[PDB]
């Protein structure tokens, strides 16, 4: 069942030009194997015409025979060049469609599954899959019809000349070969998959070390860094050497079998020629078939290996990327209001197992009101707002948005209703314009520049900020606070009912922090605001404060009514 | 270039490479006898065919079979040795890259992402492979087969055949070398666009959550689709030139070798040329395709894999400037810092530090504050030796920073960065980054001082696996990993750049207390917008638009300076 889905996926990557290039590749490979299967007869016909005549034969017929053999050789080589030209054209063609399908498939994946592996890994995963497709496309377009044609004609013709020992041992070889190899193909595929997986692990570790180079440099940790890569490379080599040995043995054994079987057919026909039983023409024909048969035997060997091993390695890729189990019963086009109230009822959560992060969070929040959420680091403030922001779906309890449950809200609608300002910044390596267009695609040049003022990013170091400012990897082109302001400017282009600020202002100075937080409430008057902070001034300003401790909400109400009652907030309000 | 590829080969690597060259050379000698054996077989068919001439035909047929068998055994043996050599050279190449990346400057490292550096290694691996191959297979072997052909056809005194044969190799080597550079440039430019495309994929995948939550599939997809379109167009441009060269080389071969075939046909029809010679000539025409092809590869492949590999060495080894300083263990126990008229620019277009003049001393805690964009991080980064292109001077007990080895500087100073750098590995590995030789106890002791020995009423294991960017942990728990590192280190200067922002007042004060206790003589610079650290410091420094605008005690500054007055009023 998964075998059919695999080839349908490869077929789908081919547009109209792609389908033609693939069929042209199949046709040309098939046509040339018909033509080249004729050539050992031509050679035999040349041999007899000369043998046993003392220059007494049609010289015009020898020339016609020599020219037909040349046509065979020329057409077969033209076919090889034409196939490889079509092959590269089809690679180029299928490449783009393959790569976008991956990116679009990655976008539709859940946060939990995305977080599992780094960019180094996902980047080399595409690499392996692209190459795997390539191999499969080739093996199908070249090693299916062509070797069958050349092997059928060879047994048919050798059977026709009533040579039973030759056609017998010939058919015996293809039988012993196809059996022996298939009885060792899976064993190679498994050794190859396991190797390619270790290879992903190795690229994963390289990107992990390169992304945190600064840390390893500053701690003078070259030894620790180098050793864990050297270990990964050693796991890679050993996994590769294990494949190499099996591959080398199969090849040696297949070679020795060919030498024993085809060698006998050669000695048999030698003795047949020496005892006048077999003609020289026929001897040359059997000699010519033995030589010609190597390439279709090679193409079969390849197919049996390459098809099974690229199918296995490609199966594994489709698995860890399309395990789509979501299908949450969402309301079709249920547009959300200006004023939305949140209701969290007995919410429970665990990231893995073994540990519960949220005990039984019961909360009730309303439109146009600002709420503060605090507690020690490890309580689960981020976790709670992430669940509200639909990062995670396997939660116990219920979350409502004016009677409508989160479970019945589409991830697109939820993301339009709520805007989460993350603890960590996510700045795209692109223009400032691009980073802000992330919030709203259709935003005009003015709407974007207006938003810079609101985030206090219209002027940097008494100089006007350009929308074409190129932003380096992780936006380290900008200061900690300037990074936070990019993410803040995004909120102003969006139009949400709920606004979550998870320690999203921590890197800003008192002036900026207050001015932006002011502009937020001004621009979004009816917006419900959840604010996560460890600071009294951000807690003071709220309509109500919530204290989270080890998963459970331990205290509620006004900050002033809590700064003496609650153990945590009294600990914060220890500021002289 | 070839010295670099040679260096990647150990003893097993050098053997495998020479075995590959030998076997390729030996088989081309053997297969160059082949058309003469075919001639003798054609001679016998139209000649001697007595009992002895039948036995001579069989011994001849066996020699041709030996040629064909030995040539194929050689092909299989070469590919076995090639893969063995690939495996062999692979590890040595990859570590050289990592070690080369570690020794690069922060400014150059920041220039490209992981997606880019990862696929950069990929391209160079493949470029080495091609070069190793074209050298071990397409140099001696085609020369042997082309020399012997012209020698033998010259010997049978056929001038038109050996003439047009030599003419082809001459026209071929000329025509192709004329277009090789044009192909290499089109290929390099394509491979570079390919890096740009992998760079954009890793950039999008690393910031997927942002694009997902902003429902930005269209903007994200469009950007990649554009990059892929720049990739296809760069690839199609190479494809066409490649396809033209191949079709023109094919048409030239059909015209020149076709003539040699027609000439010898007419020679056979007019009794001028024997059938035995006619076969030997077509047998040489057929045989010559593979050495012509291997020269076609050698000419084109050696040049294009040298161009793209030249680029890779350029961007990963150019460091013409190197200050021959070297004063060793520049400091012991105690340290003082002296910044004199420090000025700095990142891209020279704008000045970040105007003329910072500061003086700091042992055992004293100092606070540095100012608006976001003033340059607090910039200044401490320069103190931490991130950048060396600065005007002015920085001293560390009379010794200038310029004369302090990056190793010694990193042992004297410990910078706790604004952003956290958690390795995807065990907690043990993340802390062993600070001190390799640290014992299980030294590491666990440090976990307590970091307030990380217990998470959610459970004791923290040193074998805790930490996901990509340490997102397996809370913002504050990430900061505590970086803080736990400091307690394994032994510095004279300790910089805390907003390194406790994600921590609550209880832990911030509790850890900051254990820092001062464990490092009593340590000079401490603290960058904070909060006051619970500014009030605690022996002196406060206010940075505004590059220049240090205010100094002294915090209390004496919330009277004098309006910024410090306004900040304290947040009570
Ligand atoms: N690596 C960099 N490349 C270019 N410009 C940078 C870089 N890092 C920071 N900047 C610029 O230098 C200014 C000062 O740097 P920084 O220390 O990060 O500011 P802050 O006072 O917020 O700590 C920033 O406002 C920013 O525009
Ligand atoms: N993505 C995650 N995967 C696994 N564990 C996590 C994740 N995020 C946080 N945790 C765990 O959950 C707890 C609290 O998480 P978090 O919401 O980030 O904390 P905080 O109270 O600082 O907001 C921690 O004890 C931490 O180990
Ligand atoms: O790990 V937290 O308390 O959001 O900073
Ligand atoms: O970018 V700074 O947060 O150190 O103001
Ligand atoms: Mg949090
Ligand atoms: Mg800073």
């Amino acid at each position: 069942k998964q075998k059919n889905s695999l080839f349908n996926y490869i077929y789908s990557l081919m547009d109209v030009r792609g389908k033609f290039l693939f069929f042209s590749m199949l046709f040309i490979t098939s046509l040339s194997s018909i033509i080249i299967s004729i050539s050992p007869l031509i050679l035999a016909k040349i041999t007899d015409l000369l043998s046993g005549s003392l220059s007494n034969f049609s010289y015009e017929y020898l020339v016609l025979l020599a020219c037909l053999y040349m046509f065979c050789v020329i057409s077969n080589k033209a076919s090889v060049f034409l196939f490889m030209i079509l092959q590269s054209s089809l690679r180029i063609n299928m490449q783009k469609k393959m790569s976008l399908k991956y990116l679009r498939e990655l976008y539709n994946e859940n946060i939990t599954n995305l977080s599992k592996n780094n960019a180094g890994y996902t980047t080399q995963s595409l690499n392996q899959a692209s190459n795997d497709i390539y191999i499969l496309v080739r093996n199908v377009s070249q090693n299916i019809l062509s070797p069958v044609i050349q092997l059928i004609s060879t047994i048919v013709v050798v059977l026709s000349t009533k040579d039973w020992f030759s056609a017998g041992v010939f058919f015996l070889y293809i039988l012993v070969f196809v059996i022996f190899n298939t009885r060792l193909t899976g064993s190679l595929a498994s050794l190859r998959k396991h190797s390619m997986d270790i290879t992903l692990n190795s690229y994963s570790l390289l990107s992990d070390t390169v992304d945190n180079m600064i840390a390893a440099k500053k701690n003078n940790a070259l030894r620790l860094i180098s050793e864990r890569y050297e270990d990964a490379l050693t796991q890679e080599n050993n996994a590769q050497k294990k494949y190499w040995l099996l591959s080398s043995k199969v090849l040696l054994l297949n070679s020795l079998l060919a030498v024993i079987l085809f060698g006998s057919v050669f000695i048999y026909n030698i003795l047949g020629v020496l005892n006048g039983v077999v003609s020289i023409g026929h001897f040359i024909m059997i000699t010519s078939y033995i030589i010609l048969l190597s390439t279709p035997v090679e193409n079969i060997g390849a197919l049996l290996s390459e098809i099974r091993q690229s199918m296995s390695s490609l199966a594994g890729f489709i698995q860890r990327h399309a395990e789509n189990k979501a299908t949450s019963p969402s309301i079709p086009f249920l547009n959300m209001e200006r004023k939305l109230n949140l209701s969290i009822r007995e919410l429970s959560f665990s990231y893995s197992d073994d540990k519960k992060i949220l005990n039984s969070v019961s909360l009730d929040l309303f439109t146009g009101k600002m709420y503060s959420l605090t507690g020690p680091s490890g309580s689960g403030k981020s976790t709670l707002v992430k669940i509200i922001s639909g990062y995670y779906k396997n939660y116990f309890g219920d979350i409502y948005l004016n009677d409508i449950s989160l479970r019945n809200i589409s991830d697109e609608d939820l993301n339009d209703a709520i805007y989460y300002l993350t603890q960590d910044d996510y700045i795209f390596m692109d223009t400032l314009r691009f980073n802000l267009r992330l919030a709203n695609y259709d935003a005009s040049e003015n709407e974007i520049f207006k938003v810079l003022k609101l985030a206090n990013l219209s002027v940097v170091n008494n100089e006007p900020v350009s929308l074409d400012t190129h932003l380096i990897n992780r936006g380290n082109n900008y200061s900690g606070g300037q990074k936070q302001r990019i993410s803040l400017a995004r909120l102003f282009l969006r139009k949400p009912a709920i606004i979550i600020i998870d320690e999203a202002t921590s890197a800003l100075d008192y002036i900026n922090e207050s001015e932006i937080l002011s502009s937020i409430r001004t621009h979004f008057p009816d917006a419900l605001i959840i604010n996560i902070s460890h600071r009294i001034n951000l807690l003071e300003c709220s309509d109500c404060v919530y204290v989270l401790n080890e998963g459970n909400i331990v205290a509620s109400g006004h900050f002033r009514d809590l700064m003496v009652s609650n153990e945590y907030i009294s600990g914060l309000a220890s500021v002289t």
